[PDB]
């Protein structure tokens, strides 16, 4: 929300990074990463699920040294290979085979801002009751299924603002950089790439990068890699914390 | 240089040339009834070409809207004449980790399992144009019976199944043109930039990007935009995310709305 | 420079020195009866390869069409031809495909009609003269119908390469995909673009723009010749089986614009 | 300097008759079982335990292979500067009538379909290979090459299993690959794609030249006035009424573009 | 410029190429079956999940020597690499053990969850531990994350490790940290799923420059290059219904040049 004048040349660069855990629900102490079981056919009219069941967006706010630009993101989602453990929990995919892979639908997601994310409420179904210790939209309408422009927060709280509900706000974020895919489907293959090569550029049309107000850095992400199908049959979804490794410059406003 | 049937002269140029407009757009799937707000009535199945008589409710529509622009003309005899010229556009499909609730209403993937998530045939297009989009018909059963409040391919015949150069319509009004019956015309559209795909199969994947980081560029080869006749931008999309199923079996479109920033300058014309 | 046999010279500048045609060609997927327009018979199995007559309307077949361009070369007293530079395409009435109400087998029981899905092939050329075709057979002891046009005194060789199988695009409704590709050995005055998606649950996948423009112009920047004031169209486009609720399957395909820029190229 | 085919590279001759075009097809080599089945493998086999594992001859797949002769020439040699390359006879596959099981009671024959290797080289030489086997213990059948003296180790990385592509309906595809620590003097290009329901996917068009020059601008330098082509092109399986596979190839097609080049004796 | 604990200078018989086959590390369960994995278990409890080493794949690794620089400073300097996966044609035979598709079809293809990794450095890979299972007991011969927690199915930053013996870093437990390898370039893709074809390409023309934004390629410490990897195919179906992971070996070939540092 200030005028932009020229980057500082000379101390004038810093690195901060970041891994952020994801909050797919977190049912016990030993089931860190994964959600609830997912229950199926609720009505439309009964439709309230449990927070444990509930994949929320992750965010942390980067205290930076005392405007900083991001101007580069390098980010990739951590632990990928753990997908290749076969042997626990999952069903076997016919007699004498092994475990069945994590797949079905998946979400990866990364925000660099210089303030909180601004999202905008979407439901599936607006008679949703949604649990306590949960953000969603406020006094849901039919209109909430498609577009309700009352439906504006902030993430500014994790484990709180459920995936299902909110997606980044195309309309909002003019001081952030945010990146996202939805492959949806039962069988969907997750497909994940690691390298430490490849480097986002925040700056926009005009050359400029999120502005960090407050001197505080703004990373966000949501990583649903797929369901976990247990031996009995039931689906638990599985996230994976996501790496940041973000170059700040600073620039004269 | 013509375009929009006018002479192209220069772009304007000074600090006030620039505006830019915003819109999200409803998604028009049919909306059964008050709960079921961007989805369609569930789907008939195996009509017999000759008794093929859809319900409106049941029939996906192509959305649009014009967005005014101010006048830049009030100077008649100043011999000078500008229009709005669009130049970019950044666009997406709002609400995509919805389809991330699998507790409400959809059939289980197996006992004990999650629901099934929204899949199948999907298409998502867009276009920006200076003049509403124009439209070729073509129908996989020319002999349907379109419902009332619909405009479908009028008179048609078996080469409406195939090409039909009678089937010329305007988007010209929402909730009306439905999405199976009309494409984008491209031998017209001189005045406008459309975008789509078509993806069919009972068990497609929704695959759906957002950034605010992608910019589409509007200029044709000669660095020209669509033309804003009328000072009116139309913006027009269709985003059929595929299939939702309920706990009974039956399926029903889902759609989902799509926003549009659009940036635009004056453009000098005679 | 040697291009349809003729040298090649300058490009001519000018307002007189571009044209633009544009046509929509319908696709010949085999039309059983006259509501089925867009559609072939539906699909025999299993037949010997030894004992295999297939029906000519279960056969789709490349479209073609001859376009006249504005006439050059009228004063006796340099000669001209038209060169194709662009080609801006798309298959029509992709969107058709989202009527599963009409016709097609329920996915499952309550369950709408299934989508059009498996094999297809897309496919387009744009010259100076007709297509220039290669035969290959999936059987060569195949005994095609009346009224195609198929690769002549085939031989077990005829399942790969037989250099015998030429023919010229020169019919529309006859020659059938199943038995005739672009020759890459020839075409050397036109520019061909196929890509085949095989499978029974392959999903079609189409997209539409008016945007995209192709190029035409070789490795040298000469473009198809026009012979005779005349550009050739063609294409196929078959895009996938419609299963009915019997379980009977036939192709559908869609009809392709086009629209083609060219310029005065002079030539000796 | 500037050194490759085992000579020293100068200038590219330019002028009358330094241009020259070969075009050229490989027919595929599937197995023919017999004087109808041009095309096709044998019926594949399946289950053999990795003990008595004894492919016939017919049911193997072959890299195909020629030597072109090209016109007689400090020496000059032919330069390989371009190819262009495709799969003929791809629209075959649409044939579902012919032999093909029914997918579906009523339905039409089931695509080809399933894993499926697409692959070329050109080079001044033949083709350098590395024996990779999946299971070191097959007994492969008299008239095919395939790595000698296996071991456990030849079903990972065994030096010894080099080979020349020196033998057209020779060397089995599911032995052998592009040597990457050799083939100097070549340009090759594969893809592997397996699965049982993969679906065919090829691409035709006369506008993709392949540039076969490498980051000095030097191609495969033609020793003794030869070209070498290879290719393998298993489009995936043709599935019989009677549930039996058989491997489906089809031809390639090269277009190669070579130029005059002066090397040091 | 810092890189590899060196004052990186100037680019300086300034060049050389070593190359390498890194064989695949699958578990080889027995003599004949270099190259596959165990068969694999399925449905253990998360409180009862113990692996047998034959089932576990590991990240493959080898030093390679380079030619000594400062005998009387020097550091090679890796710039691009050439490699590609070994003998993907080898997945064609599918008359030895598979399983028919369907009664008198031939074998199952290879298919199902791949990951395909290589990484080139002036020093070992630096690994960070993450877990499907914090309480799986992972057995003798292998190294895995020590003192693991929940917080090890997430990030737990205590799982950090050099990629330092073969055979030993099961796949399952470790990836490239993001977080450190500032003297090595590393790319893997990751795709699971019970019906993923393998996809793999094999070309000679195909080089990935190993410089990053300074133009600075990883710096030989020691006058050593590590190369890294792991290329697991899929399972490979036997004719019973079990599976195992077949691997293949990863070509490198890498050019180096000369960098003055202090």
């Amino acid at each position: 929300g200030v005028e932009v004048l020229e980057v500082k040349t000379g101390d004038a660069i810093t690195e901060v990074e970041c891994f952020l855990n994801p909050e797919m629900g977190d049912p016990d102490e030993n089931l860190r990463g994964f959600s609830l079981k997912l229950s199926a056919e609720n009505d439309f009219s009964s439709d309230s699920p449990e927070r444990k069941m509930l994949p929320c967006y992750s965010t942390a706010r980067i205290p930076l040294p005392n405007m900083w630009e991001a101007v580069t993101v390098q980010t990739e989602v951590i632990g990928i290979t753990s997908m290749l453990n076969l042997h626990a929990g999952s069903q076997k995919v016919h007699e004498h085979g092994g475990g069945k892979p994590i797949q079905g639908s998946n979400f990866h997601f990364f925000a660099v801002g210089g303030e909180p994310l601004e999202m905008q409420g979407v439901l599936m179904n607006y008679r949703s009751k949604y649990p306590d210790g949960t953000i969603t939209p406020k006094n849901p309408t039919a209109q909430s299924q498609v577009m309700n422009t009352d439906h504006k927060a902030y993430l500014d709280k994790n484990n709180a603002y459920p995936v299902e509900c909110w997606v980044p706000d195309p309309s909002r974020n003019e001081n952030a950089r945010y990146f996202g895919t939805f492959t949806g489907g039962e069988n969907v293959p997750p497909v994940l790439h690691v390298t430490n090569t490849a480097t986002t550029v925040l700056l926009d049309e005009q050359g400029v990068g999120p502005l960090c107000k407050a001197d505080s850095l703004y990373v966000s992400a949501a990583d649903i890699c797929g369901l976990f199908t247990n031996s009995s049959g039931t689906q638990q979804w599985r996230g994976l914390a996501r790496y940041f490794k973000i170059r700040l410059r600073k620039r004269s406003v």
